[PDB]
C-alpha cells in the first residue's frame, strides 16, 4: 500500500484507541451517577468515530484508485466496524439525555 494509505491507517487505528478509551469513560461514569461527564464524554466520542468514518472512507477512495483489493477489503471491514461503534454511541448518548 502506498504510504498516504498507511498513514490515514495509523491514524484510523490511533482514534479507535481513543474511541475505545472514551466509550469505557462513559460507560464508567454512568455507572458513578456522573451524568455530566457521562454526556461529554459520549458527545466526544461520537465526533472522535466520526472522524474516522471519514479518514477510512478516504483510505478507501485511495486503495480502489490504488487497485489494491486486499486493503480494499480492510477498509471496507474498518468503516462497518466505525459505523456500528457510532450507532453504538448515539443510542448511549440518546439514553443518557433521557435520565
Amino acid at each position: 500500500m502506498s504510504p498516504e494509505i498507511e498513514d490515514l491507517l495509523k491514524k484510523i487505528l490511533e482514534l479507535l484507541e481513543k474511541a475505545f478509551a472514551l466509550w469505557a469513560e462513559a460507560k464508567k461514569a454512568l455507572a458513578e451517577g456522573d451524568l455530566e461527564k457521562a454526556i461529554s464524554t459520549l458527545k466526544e466520542l461520537i465526533a472522535t468515530i466520526e472522524e474516522v468514518i471519514v479518514l477510512t472512507k478516504k483510505a478507501l477512495e485511495l486503495a480502489e484508485k490504488e487497485g489494491n483489493p486486499e486493503i480494499v477489503e480492510q477498509a471496507k471491514k474498518l468503516l462497518d466496524l466505525a459505523e456500528a461503534l457510532l450507532e453504538a454511541a448515539k443510542a448511549e448518548l440518546a439514553r443518557a439525555l433521557s435520565l
